This record gives structure tokens, C-alpha cells and sequence, in this order.
């Protein structure tokens, strides 16, 4: 099942509340210039557009992040599909780098999702704006957009309950203090 830790800061937050907060924090990063657009960092596989690990903080010079762990790739041409399974997903600020030899974690860690399963599959014969549709996609890059609702509404279908605060969610276990 899946099931949530958090920081005592936001006890009072639900989902949807630190979701939004967040996603209007972090951005919309389609309106970040070239030269500051962070598409984010792949980390756990010898290669450029897959990993264990993806990680990706704003672009709009604050620093909200997120990190996802998982079985991760990426299309790249010419459909640009994030597909595989997410097993954890982390919200947080203040991303950083582990030592090499790697991967980045947060500094500030606020909610992390255990066990998620959030997956989404990619076919090449299909069209750009159905591949788009997988939940892994959809839901990533809403929130690389600024736009929390296509997470949100895959939550609510995991059957995760986005409006109870997390001190008063069944699945959520404080982080100690």
C-alpha cells in the first residue's frame, strides 16, 4: 500500500493544500529561459535518459524540488514520454548532491510517498497526446508546469484521500522531531 511521512511543519496541510503550494512556488518551467530551464538529473544508470532516480528543482530561483525513485526513463526524440514506475516520490526544498561514486537529495524534506505505484507505459505507434495521458507523464510534468491537478487526480484514483490533513491521514506517519 502506499503510504506518506511527513513533516510536522505541514501536519495541518493536506495533499492538494502542499501541492499547491509547492507547484505555485516551483513554477511553471516553460516560462524559465534556456539558460535557467532545469529539465532535472537522472542518477543509478550509466546513461543520459533513464535512472533510478530523477530529480529536478525550480527554475523560477526558489528551491522547491522533487525527487523521484524508481524504474525512470525518458523517450527523448521524438515523443518525449516519462514512462516506468515511480515507487517514491519526494517533496521537499534546498536540493543537493550526494557525494560521487550518486544521486541528489533535499535538503528540506517536507512529504514522501512509499510505494506509489505510479506507472505509465509507452507504445512508439501511438500519437504524442495519448502516450501524454500515462499517469507516470501526466503527472510529472503538471507539476514541472506548476499545475499540481493531474497528480492530485491520480491520487484520488490510487484511492489516496487528498483533502485530509496529514495528522489526520490513516496512511501518513509523522517524521520524528
Amino acid at each position: 500500500s502506499t503510504t506518506i511521512q511527513y513533516n510536522s511543519n505541514y501536519a495541518d496541510y493536506s495533499i492538494s493544500s502542499y501541492l499547491r503550494e509547492w507547484a505555485n512556488n516551483f513554477g511553471d518551467i516553460d516560462q524559465a529561459p534556456a539558460e535557467t530551464k532545469d529539465r532535472g538529473s537522472f542518477s543509478g544508470s550509466s546513461t543520459l535518459f533513464s535512472g533510478t532516480q530523477y530529480a529536478i528543482g525550480s527554475s523560477h530561483s526558489n528551491p522547491e524540488g522533487m525527487i523521484a525513485e524508481g524504474d525512470l526513463k525518458y523517450s527523448f526524440m521524438p515523443q518525449h514520454t516519462f514512462h516506468g514506475q515511480i515507487d517514491t516520490l519526494q517533496f521537499g526544498k534546498d536540493l543537493a548532491t550526494n557525494a560521487g561514486g550518486a544521486g541528489k537529495h533535499l535538503e528540506k524534506i517536507d512529504i514522501t510517498f512509499n510505494e506509489l505505484d505510479l506507472s505509465g507505459e509507452f507504445d512508439s505507434g501511438k500519437s504524442m497526446t495519448e502516450n501524454h495521458q500515462g499517469d507516470m507523464h501526466k503527472s510529472v510534468r503538471g507539476l514541472m508546469k506548476g499545475n499540481p491537478d493531474p497528480m492530485l487526480e491520480v491520487m484520488k484514483a490510487k484511492g489516496i484521500n487528498v483533502d485530509t490533513a496529514f495528522k489526520d491521514l490513516s496512511i501518513a506517519s509523522q517524521y520524528p522531531d
